[PDB]
């Protein structure tokens, strides 16, 4: 009863079978079908042996579009007529083309409208997209509908960009220069996007807050709800988004100003022109948008199981996933789910040979995730009492593959040398690689740029379940997928995400034949959990966050460092946080040798509670500037891409585009007070780590 | 070795040699002797066998006189001739008048400015005050100079009420009805305020920020500190005490209105008539203020003692009092610090026999508490990583007496059985109480108004160090002293409090002769350290929470159903409220079984992290609406007075003057979303007590 007999009994089989259960109908959030299958995850939880399995409910605000008054968007004439209309739904793939409750494309949240006027291309709507366009073009987008590419960041950072450059609509587009990789073809063929396959998807900017009607509290029975108009994270213009087909006849007529470099050309046959406006023959012509979804407060479902620790009951150890999917949710979410389940199974045959874990291990089926974690985030508001006191750690378990090139881990450095360990008693899946460890074949394809012989883990971002758990609570977090060669392929994640073309078969058929990635990554996930839970000491090395906080901070030095003459002006100076990085590498060291040296279970525990309490130490209960549920001063999500993790965020933010401010006395005074947080917060941070007394 | 061998450590001799040395000299924050003091407190703790003695200081927002232009008060001619002056310092006691660096009487923070204007008189300038004349009254503030008598509330509050009537300086008097004790003397013949006392003290609104300049955050060496105009907590209008002899002076010219009623007269012979400006003849005349006091951020020192102890290192029982005065301090801070030191002293000789206590025990005294709980504070933000994870309890240790009929006591429900049970062990020092337990006396002198047979215990208000350890940290607070008959006595306060008559002979002469009050005190609060730090199950019962919850809900419905027509026309229910402190009930009274029931130190030390847990439970993160300092969902300060505990207090201000809100919709929307707020607060309190797994 050790960890390889965990591992032993997951089955790549069980994945295929689970897989197969989870995606012949959609489980879009607030739907009858997910509560089904909520009550089906609970019901078989407790077949597999948990000790108890409840539904977690909640009433949140939700988005659908109306099904008798259509989303499209239209090329008006000058008379008013509509002579080209975009689609109204996908073309459903072999064998689907007669399930019901298929939702059609839309962009959750977006209010109602039929704006009418002149597009501008705006590239993929980036914060340097809009610099370019307003400060170099000088093309003004106010009272204009923006046309932008997916692709690059997060859809919510790009509404947000285009509603404060002023427009009055958004379009969005998957271009096959960012959704169709060369030499492969299009589904059900390929695992390319075809014409007319869309990409569904939330544009809210919640900055963590959860459901936007109840910021900081969870949505239960009695809660008091905002209005809507004081609702958080919601867009103010309509959103909409189409297939390259439907983009092909809006961007072919378009004039004005030619793009400013290749940067701004996709794979169609158009010239990419920024607008405003269409050609000459055409400029009487008008872009017309037809939104008419609603917001809804609806009820949603989170499984939860625990498996309670033997020793140490008080302490859990978390593995969280949704299970709510735009349609059939082939790869996102039930690759992942499907590990989950096999993962809770393979717990539950030890516990009924009598094995319990050290810890309490918590199972969740969240749900809302795709309406921006909405399940995940009430749930921790809920009980956020016990999970800063007693969460030792959180795994998430979204979709386990995105290619079939190599591993990808992101998480804190707490968590890097268990990844490192458990990876080298994997068997890698990889061709080529056959009797090899899954850390020999990672490490090959993926090395780190600092360390020689290693492989490359990423910081955590956000846009998936452990934003609340990280970020606001600062529970030590990790997440492990299979993914594909970001070097040869320039593709944006992979090309179906969030189509109908995401099934059962895409994966079958293209990404996992075998289920061997899949099994793979169960073996990570669970390995990590299995660890966590049972290791008599947590097995978290503080001193990789010295590494990686000496790393940040030269990166952090090196932006202000571009502007010599305002740290003179302004005294800005670094060495505080230079200082505190010194002290935590200095007291981390000690730490470790005292954690080497010591039957005594009340020191053991004194000492797991310095290693738990280390990542909450790095929360600030004040928040960052304006985001008062990022609460983490070490990692935030990008204030320009909700996807991509920041480090030092305070201090990014205040130093990003300084030299655009008309204070400056007011701007660096601002960059002086985060580095002030920051040598603070890591000096006490340092100092959980000192003997205690 | 056990807590009688402490008790009966305590002598009340020793008691009364500490406070003779520490009351010869001033010791005003952030001058020289206050330093000097703090190096002699450190070096004989060291002595007395503490592990480690260390000095934490800060760089802090102080307020001083200045020597060279004093302040004072004038009632001017129009021609510009100041015919009558207020005093430049109080006469110093005998014996005293050769000391130097007495400060003279000022209100520290005060602005600087020299307004002339018109007299009105606000009685105590409380919230009700104000409502009268503004309202009833019709008399208009704007523009004019208040006077005010000291007693009732916080000054800082009376300062706040007259800054937002639009006053243009206030000036802060003790009356006779309020600071002379009928029958007795005046200093130095028996223990009232003479004529040219003095109460100095701060003006503040700081909510619980601390240092004015560094809210969040120590005021450490390379602290960012905001601009003067960005400072937390600061007047606008200046601000000067006075004594009665100089108030006759000022209040026997009022004309204008009568006094609305009889408790708007002192016992002056004067009218007390409300103003504005003077009678006819001398209608002309106008009173003159001159401040000229400085902010200056100034260096503070807490002296920090640490005992580790021998089990549970990582635990920390707190016993804490501050050693800044405004004069002598011979009640306020040092009939406390000397208590602290004899404590101190006490455990220290166990020590050297080979005892330790179970938990750590940190002893502290603290620098700044006159100019805002600074010392206090700016520790606790240092280290409030430590603090939530390992703060068991805080002991406060300000002033031991404040008169000498039976013992006060304020603390969390928590701590209501250890209270009593340790003072049925201890003897009464009372008259005609000779044999009896101090339980006895105390009970027979303040019985509960809710249940026979047991004594009164007031909830934590502030203006005391103990602030941001339980309202902002929530950790279980508590403090003891001897008090006077409330009932018996209409004076507010003792008389000679912040005046330079409390002195050493003050205490020996007319409050605690014997030294039996002071060392009843350090009993008490010796004792309840020793139990915190010593008992294997920490000795608070979470079913005394439960009764007071109970009470609570019941006094904010009663409030709210003054307005039966809104609670049904905006649907306003206490359902919720209710149903989670029924929750709270059955939860902690299983709770309470459990704790009963169980040789395995994981389920007693998880059920002690209950227990320690439990008070942390009711902090809100997000704190109180625009005091985000004030995080226990339970108590916070009174908004109208800062000594005074309020119970759900963010549904106590959502309810306040509500029949005077303009938008009632608005108003009783708050208080619904205040209602949800405790609620959800009581109800996840109540599920950390809850079977873990
Ligand atoms: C004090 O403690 C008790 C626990 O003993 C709490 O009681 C809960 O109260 C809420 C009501 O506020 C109940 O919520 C209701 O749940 C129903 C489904 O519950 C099932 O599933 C759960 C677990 O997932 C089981 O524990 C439970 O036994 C059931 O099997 C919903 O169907 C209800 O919604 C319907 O009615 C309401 C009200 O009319 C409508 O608004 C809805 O639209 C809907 O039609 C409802 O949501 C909950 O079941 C109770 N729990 C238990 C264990 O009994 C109190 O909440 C607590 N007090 C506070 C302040 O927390
Ligand atoms: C990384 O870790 C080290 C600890 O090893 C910290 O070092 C401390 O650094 C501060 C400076 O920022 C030092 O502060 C100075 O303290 C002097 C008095 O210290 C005495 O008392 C303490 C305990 O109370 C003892 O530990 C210490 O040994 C001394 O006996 C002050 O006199 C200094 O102030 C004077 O100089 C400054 C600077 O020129 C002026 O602005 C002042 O006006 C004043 O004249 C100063 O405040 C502290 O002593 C150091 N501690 C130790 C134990 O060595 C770093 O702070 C830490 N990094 C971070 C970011 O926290
Ligand atoms: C693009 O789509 C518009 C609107 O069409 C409507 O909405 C879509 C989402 C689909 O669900 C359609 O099935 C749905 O009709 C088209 O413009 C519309 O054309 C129709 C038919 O010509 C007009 O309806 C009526 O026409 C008859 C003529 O006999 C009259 O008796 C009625 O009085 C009424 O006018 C309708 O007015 C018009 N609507 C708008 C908003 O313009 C458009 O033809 C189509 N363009 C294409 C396919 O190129
Ligand atoms: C109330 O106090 C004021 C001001 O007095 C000054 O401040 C106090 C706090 C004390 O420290 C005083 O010692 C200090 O002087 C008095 O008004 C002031 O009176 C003096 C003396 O009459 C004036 O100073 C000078 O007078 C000589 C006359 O020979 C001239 O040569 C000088 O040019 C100069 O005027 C001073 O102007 C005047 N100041 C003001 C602000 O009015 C006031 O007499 C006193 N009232 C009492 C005791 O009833
Ligand atoms: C995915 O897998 C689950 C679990 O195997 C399937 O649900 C299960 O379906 C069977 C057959 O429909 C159910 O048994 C039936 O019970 C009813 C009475 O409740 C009875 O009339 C039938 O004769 C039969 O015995 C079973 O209840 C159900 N189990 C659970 C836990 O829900 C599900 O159908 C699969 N979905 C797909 C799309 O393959
Ligand atoms: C990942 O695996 C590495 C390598 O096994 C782990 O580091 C090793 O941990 C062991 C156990 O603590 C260390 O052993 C100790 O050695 C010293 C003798 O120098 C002795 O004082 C102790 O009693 C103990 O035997 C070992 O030194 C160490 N090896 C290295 C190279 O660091 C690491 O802990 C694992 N990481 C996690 C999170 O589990
Ligand atoms: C309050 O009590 C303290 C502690 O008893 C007194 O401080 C102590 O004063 C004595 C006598 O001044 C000091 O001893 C002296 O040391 C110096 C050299 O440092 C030497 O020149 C003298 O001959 C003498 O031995 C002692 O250092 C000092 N102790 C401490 C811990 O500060 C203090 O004077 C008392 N204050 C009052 C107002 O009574
Ligand atoms: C203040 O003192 C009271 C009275 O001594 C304490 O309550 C008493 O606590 C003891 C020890 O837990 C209880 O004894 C238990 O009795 C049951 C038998 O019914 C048994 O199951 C247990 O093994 C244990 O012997 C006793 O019942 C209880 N008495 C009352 C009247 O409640 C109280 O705990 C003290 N408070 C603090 C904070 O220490
Ligand atoms: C979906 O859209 C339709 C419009 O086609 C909405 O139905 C109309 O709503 C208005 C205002 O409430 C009524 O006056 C009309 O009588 C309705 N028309 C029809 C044809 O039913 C409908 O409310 C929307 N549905 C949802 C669920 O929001
Ligand atoms: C105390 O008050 C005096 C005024 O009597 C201040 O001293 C004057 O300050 C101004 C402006 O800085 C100078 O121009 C004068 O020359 C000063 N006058 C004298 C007589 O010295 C003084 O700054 C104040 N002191 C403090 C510590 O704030
Ligand atoms: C862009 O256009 C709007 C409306 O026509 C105008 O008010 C706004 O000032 C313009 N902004 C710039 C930067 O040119
Ligand atoms: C799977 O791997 C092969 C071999 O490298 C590659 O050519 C193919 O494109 C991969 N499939 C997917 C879906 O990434
Ligand atoms: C009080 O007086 C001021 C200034 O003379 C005036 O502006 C203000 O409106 C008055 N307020 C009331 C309530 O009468
Ligand atoms: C001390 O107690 C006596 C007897 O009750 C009382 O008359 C006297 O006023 C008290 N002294 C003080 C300072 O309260
Ligand atoms: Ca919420
Ligand atoms: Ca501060
Ligand atoms: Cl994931
Ligand atoms: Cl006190
Ligand atoms: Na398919
Ligand atoms: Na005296
Ligand atoms: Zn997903
Ligand atoms: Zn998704
Ligand atoms: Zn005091
Ligand atoms: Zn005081």
């Amino acid at each position: 009863h050790n960890m390889k007999a965990f591992l032993d009994e997951l089955k790549a089989e069980n994945i295929k079978k689970f897989l197969y259960n989870f995606t012949q109908i959609p489980h879009l959030a607030g739907t009858e079908q997910n509560f089904q299958l909520a009550k089906q995850i609970q019901s078989q939880w407790k077949e597999f042996g948990l000790d108890s399995v409840e539904l977690a409910h909640y009433d949140v605000l939700l988005s659908y579009p109306n099904k008798t008054h259509p989303n499209y968007i239209s090329i008006i004439n000058e008379d008013g007529n509509e002579i080209f209309n975009t689609s109204l739904f996908e073309p459903p793939p072999p064998g689907y083309e007669n399930v019901s409750d298929i939702v059609p494309p839309f962009s959750a949240f977006s209010p109602q409208g039929m704006p009418e006027g002149d597009l501008v291309y705006v590239n993929y709507a980036r914060t340097e997209d809009f610099f370019k366009l307003e400060r170099d073009m000088k093309i003004n987008c106010s009272g204009k509908i923006v046309i932008a590419r997916y692709g690059k960041v997060f859809r919510g950072n790009k509404v947000k960009n285009a509603q404060l450059a002023g427009a009055k609509g958004v379009i969005l587009y998957s271009d096959p220069a960012d959704y169709f990789a060369p030499g492969v073809k299009s589904y059900p063929d390929g695992w390319n996007l075809p014409g007319g396959g869309v990409q569904r998807g939330n544009i809210l900017n919640l900055n963590g807050a959860g459901d936007p009607l109840t910021p900081g509290y969870p949505a239960n029975e009695y809660a008091y709800r905002r209005g809507i108009a004081e609702a958080v994270g919601l867009p103010s213009i309509p959103v909409h988004p189409i297939g390259y087909y439907d983009a092909q006849k809006l961007l072919e007529k378009m004039g004005g100003s030619a793009p400013p470099d290749s940067s701004w050309r996709g794979s169609l046959k158009v010239p990419y022109n920024v607008g405003p406006g269409f050609t000459g023959n055409f400029s009487t012509q008008k872009v017309k948008m037809h939104i008419h979804s609603t917001n809804e407060v609806t009820r949603i479902y989170n499984v939860i199981g625990t498996l309670r620790g033997a020793v140490e009951p008080d302490r859990y150890v978390i593995l969280g996933g949704h299970r709510d999917s735009w349609v059939f949710g082939g790869i996102d979410p039930q690759s992942g789910a499907a590990v989950v389940h096999e993962i809770v199974r393979s717990f539950g045959t030890l516990k009924k040979e009598g094995w319990r874990p050290r810890r309490t291990i918590l199972f969740a089926s969240w749900d809302a995730e795709e309406f921006g974690l909405l399940g995940s985030t009430e749930w921790a508001e809920e009980n956020s009492r016990l999970l800063q006191e007693r969460g030792v750690a959180y795994i998430n378990a979204d979709s386990s593959i995105e290619g079939n090139y190599t591993l990808r881990v992101d998480c804190t450095p707490l968590m890097y040398s268990l990844v490192h360990n458990l990876t080298k008693e994997l068997k890698s899946p990889d061709e080529g690689f056959e009797g090899k460890s899954l850390y020999e074949s990672w490490t090959k394809k993926s090395p780190s740029p600092e360390f020689s012989g290693m492989p490359r883990i990423s910081k955590l971002g956000s846009g998936n379940d452990f934003e609340v758990f990280f970020q606001r609570l600062g529970i030590a977090s990790g997440r492990a997928r299979y993914t594909k060669n970001w070097e040869t392929n320039k593709f944006s994640g992979y090309p179906l995400y969030h189509s109908v073309y995401e099934t059962y078969e895409l994966v079958e058929k293209f990404y996992d034949p075998m289920f061997k990635y899949h099994l793979t990554v169960a073996q990570v996930r669970g390995g990590m959990v299995f660890e966590l839970a049972n290791s008599i000491v947590l097995p978290f090395d503080c001193r990789d966050y010295a590494v990686v906080l000496r790393k940040y901070a030269d990166k952090i030095y090196s932006i202000s460092m571009k502007h010599p003459q305002e740290m003179k002006t302004y005294s800005v100076s670094f060495d505080s946080l230079f200082s505190a990085v010194k002290n935590f590498t200095e007291i981390a060291s000690k730490f470790s040798e005292r954690l080497q040296d010591f039957s005594n279970p009340i020191v053991l525990r004194m000492m797991n509670d310095q290693l738990m309490f280390l990542e909450r130490a790095f929360i600030d209960p004040l928040g960052l500037p304006d985001r008062p549920f990022y609460r983490h001063v070490i990692y935030a999500p990008s204030s320009h891409n909700k996807y991509a993790g920041e480090s030092f965020p305070g201090i990014y933010d205040a130093l990003f585009d300084i030299e655009s401010k008309v204070d400056p006395s007011k701007a660096w005074g601002e960059v002086k007070r985060q580095i002030y947080v920051a040598a603070f917060t890591v000096q006490a941070a340092a100092e959980t780590l000192s003997e205690v007394a």
